[PDB]
This record gives C-alpha cells, sequence and structure tokens, in this order.
C-alpha cells in the first residue's frame, strides 16, 4: 500500500504467534523488538542508536509477518522504546521511499 | 524519485548554502542534524531512542533543500552521529512508503 507520513508509521506484525504493532523504520538497519519469548537459540548481541548501546538477544531466520507480507530475517530482541522494523526486513517485502 | 532499501537511504540536502549528506527516515518523528553552528534563537530538549536520551537545539522554520525539494521546518541540532531527516520535513516533499 501507500503509506502518506503526517503519522507514524506503525502496523500490525505477527510473530511467533501474536500480533504486535511495529514502527516502519528506513532509519534502521536491524529490526529489534521489546522483550518476548521466542523459540530457538539465540546469541548475544549488541547494537547502537542515537543514545548509546544496548544488550539483545538474536533470533535468526525467524518468520516475521508484516502487513499480510511475510518476512524471514534476523530479529533482535532488547530494551527498545518501540519495536522497530528495519531494512533488512523492509527489503523482503519490497517497500521503498518514493516523492 | 524511488529510493530502494538495500543500502542505507542517503541523499544530499542542502541547508546554509551547503550539502551534505542525510537518511530520509521514517521512523524519526524529527528531523536531526549533526552539531552546526545555525543563526536564530533556540529551545533546549532532549530526544531519546535506542541506548537513551542526548540534548538538541531546536530551531524553528528552518529551510532545507532535499534532492531538489525545497522545506521547512523545526531541526535539531545535537551530537548525532547521523544527520537525520525525519518525517516533519517527509511530509513535505509529499514522500510515502510503498509496498
Ligand atoms: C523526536 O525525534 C526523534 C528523531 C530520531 C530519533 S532516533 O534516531 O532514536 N530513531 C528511533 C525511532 C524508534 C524513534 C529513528 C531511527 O530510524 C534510528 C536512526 C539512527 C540513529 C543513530 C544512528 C543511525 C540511525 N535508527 C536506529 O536507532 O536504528 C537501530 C536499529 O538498526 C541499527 O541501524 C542503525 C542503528 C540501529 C528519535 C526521536
Amino acid at each position: 500500500p501507500q503509506i502518506t507520513l503526517w503519522k507514524r508509521p506503525l502496523v500490525t506484525i505477527r510473530i511467533g504467534g501474536q500480533l504486535k504493532e511495529a514502527l516502519l523504520d528506513t532509519g534502521a538497519d536491524d529490526t529489534v523488538l521489546e522483550e518476548m519469548n521466542l523459540p530457538g537459540k539465540w546469541k548475544p548481541k549488541m547494537i547502537g542508536g542515537i543514545g548509546g548501546f544496548i544488550k539483545v538477544r538474536q533470533y535468526d531466520q525467524i518468520p516475521v509477518e508484516i502487513c499480510g507480507h511475510k518476512a524471514i530475517g534476523t530479529v533482535l530482541v532488547g530494551p527498545t522504546p518501540v519495536n522497530i522494523i528495519g531494512r533488512n526486513l523492509l527489503t523482503q517485502i519490497g517497500c521503498t521511499l518514493n516523492f
């Protein structure tokens, strides 16, 4: 769909069987979600944002549905102010910026 | 134009006659630029993201040129690692997310 930006681009995603709200974030290389229970092995990792670094758990080849569109990729779980969908998953669902 | 997200959506912007690279960021509510000299009064402010908060200076009605498109809005200047063009200016150049 065509999404304008007068409002935050929040969409419903389905991950690990549950529905959650996430922000389509083109300024994010990675996808990071608030703490949650996800099956599978995970590896500790570190990522930084505008205010510093945080510790996250990294889950690979995770299935995620964004507004109906399927994606399978890396998801980082940790202390983020909001669930963010980064370019690693945005490219999988064919999302582009237009103007 | 149409920007793919294989790479960071880095674009050239013009401000005060000077050019620079900035990120077209749908996850950013406001626009944040790297420390720079700007004339005009400002208002103290703190913005937060992954890792915590940073102190920035808020300037209003600043004119920026992104890809030949003009936009006028508020910009926050602070110790950010990347120049960020947020939704406050993105909406003015008629930028949309599509998938
Ligand atoms: C009021 O105005 C604001 C403007 C901007 C922000 S923000 O920068 O914390 N933010 C975070 C978003 C969830 C709000 C926007 C994201 O797109 C923000 C932009 C950014 C900041 C620093 C370095 C590179 C990229 N991206 C971000 O934190 O991405 C994370 C996840 O993937 C990684 O790639 C780049 C850094 C890492 C916060 C407030």
